[PDB]
């Protein structure tokens, strides 16, 4: 695994040649060097490891994602992926994804994919499974081989935070913020520059608890995945209620939104929609100025952004957001 990881090379500075903008949080607001407000709206790749066996993984792809105009891009690293390619086989992706974001101006947000409870560790599936040890072990490197490169602005500590009803066993907000506060300060002390993303519970829906008693950290901004069937009824006041108010204090980064019909291609609860649901949230969103991220840019995990690789033709949710990137960002 990791705690056998022999001699890694340092980051290869020749694959970039620019600095995009430094990035930084201002209040409720991501903000540039001259103090002007960003809002990012983008998109998640499917895990590096599985664009690579697709034979995918290009400067191509990247391009592609660039022109439906996304200004963010969000890299799902499995713990999984991580441990079947091993840390210098994988940093081996994740630098190209890293130098390929920065060379189109798209930042990046490093996001340690897994779902769960990583207090206990109690994961929804194998795919997921991962340790403390490993997680801080991931932060500590990344954000050393990073440092210093300005589109590598997020670094997204744990995808989901979910006790799954007590099926995944007990950790409150107060255990959380401690585990989020060390990762961050590991990220910190490597890459002052590092915005830490962090999340609450429900699957990184929830920011009530965060709310009442927030991270102790500069810097940070927290973390939702409000989809269609996360709440009914009416939306933008539950919405407004679970996480969407924390975004008049702390940025809000809304990292996975997505929708799909109930008969689309691995539909599954919470994503299924009629479709109504995307204008709606990026109309809510840009009314509360929350940044986001759409679920998934790949035509195989669910829901798809676009249907193949020949011809990268967009969903109903990849048509949306595509238009909406285009015409928002600034
Ligand atoms: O990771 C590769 C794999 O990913 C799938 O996409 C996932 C993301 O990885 C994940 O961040 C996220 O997870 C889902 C989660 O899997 C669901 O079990 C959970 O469902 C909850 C729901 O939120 C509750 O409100 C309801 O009460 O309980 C259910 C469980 O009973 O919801 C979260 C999101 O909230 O996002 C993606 C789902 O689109 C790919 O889709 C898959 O094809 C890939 O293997």
């Amino acid at each position: 695994g990791w705690w056998n990881a022999s001699d890694i090379p340092a980051f290869d500075k020749s694959k970039i040649t620019r600095q995009l903008p430094l990035i930084k949080v201002e209040g409720n607001r991501f903000v540039d060097e001259q103090g002007k407000t960003i809002v990012f709206r983008g998109v998640n790749i499917s895990d590096p490891d599985k664009i690579d066996k697709d034979k995918r993984f290009s400067k191509k792809h990247f391009e592609v994602i660039r022109s439906w105009g996304a200004n963010v891009v969000r890299v799902p690293v499995h713990p999984r992926a991580w441990k079947e390619r091993g840390v210098k086989g994988y940093l081996e992706l994740l630098d190209q994804v890293v130098a390929w974001n920065n060379e189109l101006g798209i930042y990046t947000i490093l996001d340690w994919h897994s779902i769960g409870n990583l207090k206990s560790e109690m994961f929804q599936n194998n795919s997921y499974h991962t340790t403390k040890g490993e997680t801080f072990d991931f932060w500590r490197r990344v954000s050393e081989r990073y440092n210093g490169i300005n589109s590598v602005a997020f670094y997204e500590i744990f995808n989901e935070p979910t006790v799954f009803n007590g099926r995944l066993g007990i950790a409150t907000w107060a255990e959380w913020k401690a585990i989020n506060e060390e990762a961050i300060t590991i990220i910190q002390a490597h890459n002052p520059k590092a915005i830490a993303l962090v999340a609450g519970f429900n699957w990184a829906y929830d920011l009530k608890e965060a709310a009442a008693n927030p991270i102790d950290r500069q810097n940070i901004a927290y973390v939702s995945h409000p989809y269609p069937q996360k709440v009914g009824a009416p939306y933008q006041a539950n919405w407004e209620r679970d996480f969407g108010f924390m975004a008049d204090k702390y940025p809000v980064f809304a990292t996975e939104i997505g929708y799909q019909r109930a008969t689309d291609k691995g539909a599954h609860i919470p994503v299924i929609d009629d479709g109504s649901y995307g204008p709606r949230i990026t109309d809510y969103f840009n009314s509360k100025g929350i940044s986001w991220v759409a679920w998934v840019f790949d035509p195989d995990w669910s829901p798809q952004l676009f249907t193949d690789y020949q011809t990268y033709t967009p969903t109903m949710q990849g048509e949306h957001f595509r238009k909406v990137m285009l015409q928002d960002n600034k």
